[PDB]
């Protein structure tokens, strides 16, 4: 048994994505074509200088990296890479941008340099940030590499969790002004201001569904509703997220599938007598539960038996009925009620 996972596959293509600033419209990051969004240069902006790309995707997804791509413009000075695990409320960064080793404790904090050590570290590189290709410039963030967890995965839950999703946002916070503009710029000269702005021209995130490893699959059950994916689960899981077990599937506790394990849902044992179950680890811990071979390894429990049945498998009769000895557990039949004197 071995963990399964869904493709990757571009979140950006149809997310919902705006700028807090524009004139170019923001959509020409996310489209395909050669076009671009660009902010308003520094001309007549005071805090245009400070600009926020933002992006919202249907569910929650894992992240694999977010690649930005640059246009007529060179990459940003001091910048914000974040995400979101709300649907637009608690943000947190994933990774910090800056020209300067010193620029980040200045503007980040103390903490915000040492090197990756625990899968959800922050960071703040400086690499992406050398004004120097001024033009078509590429960064990649990615969100996995390096991290710890990123070679036994599986078994990682803090990189797991760093790589969920729901809202990605580029905050930017300082233009890239190098050179020897800098006077111009600070004075804020209309000869050096007026050619100082953002460009991107594509925006590519990739990720994938979140099945817990039990879907190597997941599609829009809705043609209506083309961006609400569902995981086709499989391990006898149930939820399109396959976060629970299947009616039925209960003796043990649910699982996220990994590498050693498929750790699929195992199916409670009702005599005949239910449709349905749930796990109670004090009966597994109790080893009071019959599971489909009969023996008590497990933590089933059924719910509503029927035919005048109880227990904790139905495999006794409710209090005044009594069993026909003619009868096997799973007769509908098994428990006849009192008779007349
Ligand atoms: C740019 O995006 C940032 C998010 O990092 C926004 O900052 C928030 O601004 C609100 C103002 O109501 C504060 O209450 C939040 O605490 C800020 N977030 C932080 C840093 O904690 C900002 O409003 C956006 N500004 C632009 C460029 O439109
Ligand atoms: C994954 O973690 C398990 C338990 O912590 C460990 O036994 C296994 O070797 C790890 N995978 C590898 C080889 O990195």
């Amino acid at each position: 048994g071995f963990s399964l996972h869904p493709p990757y596959f571009n979140l950006a293509e149809g997310a919902r994505i705006t700028a807090s600033a524009t004139c170019h419209p923001v959509s020409n990051a996310i489209d395909g074509t050669e076009r671009w969004w660009q902010s308003p240069p520094l001309s007549r902006g005071l805090e245009y200088n400070e600009v926020n790309v933002t992006l919202d995707l249907g569910q929650v997804f894992h992240v694999a990296y977010v690649l930005i791509k640059f246009a007529n413009s060179p990459r940003p000075d001091l910048w914000v890479l974040e995400r979101s695990t709300d649907f637009g409320h608690t943000y947190q960064p994933w990774q910090f941008f800056a020209s300067s080793k010193r620029d980040c404790l200045e503007r980040f904090g103390p903490r915000t340099l040492e090197r990756i050590t625990q899968d959800d570290d922050v960071i703040c590189t400086t690499e992406y940030s050398r004004i120097v290709p001024l033009e078509n410039g590429e960064i990649v963030v990615s969100l996995v590499n390096g991290r710890p967890g990123a070679l036994n995965f599986s078994y990682s839950p803090l990189l797991r969790d760093f790589t969920k999703a729901t809202n990605i946002r580029l905050r930017f916070l300082r233009t890239n002004t190098l050179l020897g503009h800098l006077m111009g710029k600070a004075l804020r000269d209309p000869t050096v201001t007026r050619r100082y702005y953002y460009s991107i021209k594509d925006i590519s995130i990739g990720g994938r569904c979140v099945c817990h490893g039990h879907a190597d699959v997941c599609d829009a059950k809705d043609p209506l509703d083309p961006f609400r994916l569902q995981c086709a689960c499989q391990h006898n899981t149930c939820g399109g997220s396959c976060d629970r077990c299947c009616p039925g599937f209960n003796q043990q506790p649910w699982k996220p599938a990994t590498t050693d394990s498929a750790n699929e849902c195992q199916s409670c044992n009702c005599h005949g007598h239910a449709y349905d179950c749930y796990y109670d680890p004090e009966v597994d811990r109790r080893e009071a539960s019959q599971n489909q071979d009969n023996v008590y390894q497990g933590g089933g429990v059924c719910l509503d038996c029927q035919h005048h049945t109880t227990g904790i498998n139905c495999e006794r009769c409710l209090p005044g009925f009594f069993r026909a000895p003619d009868q096997p557990l799973d007769s509908p039949h098994v428990c006849r009620p009192a008779a007349a004197h």
